[PDB]
C-alpha cells in the first residue's frame, strides 16, 4: 500500500428540498446515501482511507441554514452550523450537505481546499445533480479530494483525462484518482497530517 492507513468519519446532511424530492421518504433517502458512501469508500481504497458514515441528518421539517444559489456562501453557512450544532450531536471528521438546489454558475459541488478536520472548514456542498448515484458520489469524492489538499488534475503534471479531480465532470468519469491527486495527498499527509483522520472509529 502506497499510503499509511487513515480514516474519515463522514456526516451527510440531506436538506429539506432533497427530502421533498425523494417523496419525503426517509428509508429511500437513507438507502441512496448509503449507496453514495459505498462508492466513496471504493474510490478511496487506493488512498488507504477507510470511509464510514458516522452520522446521517435529514432535514425533514425545514432547512436549518439559508441554502442558496451561491455554493461558497451556502458552504460557509453550513460550516458555521456544523461547528455550532452538528459536531455537538456526534463527533465526525468531515460533513457534506446534499441538496437539490440549482446552484449558481452551473455548480454541482464546492468545498474548501486542504481543511480536512477543521471544525468549520471540513465541509462540502453537493448538488444531487443526476439520477445516477455514481455521478453524485464521484462529485462528493471530488470535493472530499479538494478538502484533502488536491487541486484539479493538470496535463503538465499527469496525463489522466477522466480521473476524479478532472477539471470538469463528464459521462465517462472514472473512479480513479490520478497521479496528480495521489501526489497532492502525499503532500497533505506530509505537511498537514491532521490528527482526526488517524483515529479509527
Amino acid at each position: 500500500q502506497r499510503f499509511p492507513q487513515r480514516y474519515i468519519e463522514l456526516a451527510i446532511v440531506v436538506d429539506h428540498g432533497m427530502y421533498t424530492k425523494y417523496s419525503s421518504n426517509f428509508k429511500k433517502i437513507r438507502k441512496r446515501v448509503h449507496q453514495m458512501v459505498s462508492n466513496i469508500n471504493e474510490m478511496c481504497r487506493p488512498l488507504n482511507i477507510a470511509i464510514t458514515l458516522a452520522l446521517l441528518d435529514v432535514w425533514s421539517e425545514k432547512d436549518f441554514i439559508t441554502v442558496q444559489a451561491d455554493a461558497p456562501t451556502t458552504a460557509g453557512l453550513f460550516g458555521d452550523w456544523r461547528e455550532r450544532v452538528l459536531l455537538k450531536k456526534k463527533n465526525h471528521d468531515h460533513a457534506q450537505l446534499l441538496t437539490d438546489t440549482n446552484f449558481a454558475r452551473n455548480t454541482i459541488g464546492w468545498a474548501y481546499v486542504g481543511r480536512m478536520c477543521d471544525e468549520k472548514y471540513s465541509v462540502a456542498v453537493v448538488k444531487d445533480h443526476s439520477s445516477k448515484v455514481f455521478m453524485v458520489a464521484v462529485t462528493m469524492t471530488h470535493e472530499l479530494g479538494h478538502n484533502l489538499g488536491m487541486e484539479h488534475d493538470d496535463k503538465d503534471k499527469c496525463k489522466c483525462t477522466t480521473c476524479i479531480m478532472s477539471a470538469v465532470i463528464s459521462d465517462k468519469q472514472s473512479k480513479l484518482f490520478s497521479d496528480c491527486s495521489k501526489d497532492y495527498y502525499q503532500t497533505f499527509l506530509t505537511n498537514d497530517n491532521p490528527q482526526c483522520i488517524l483515529n479509527a472509529p
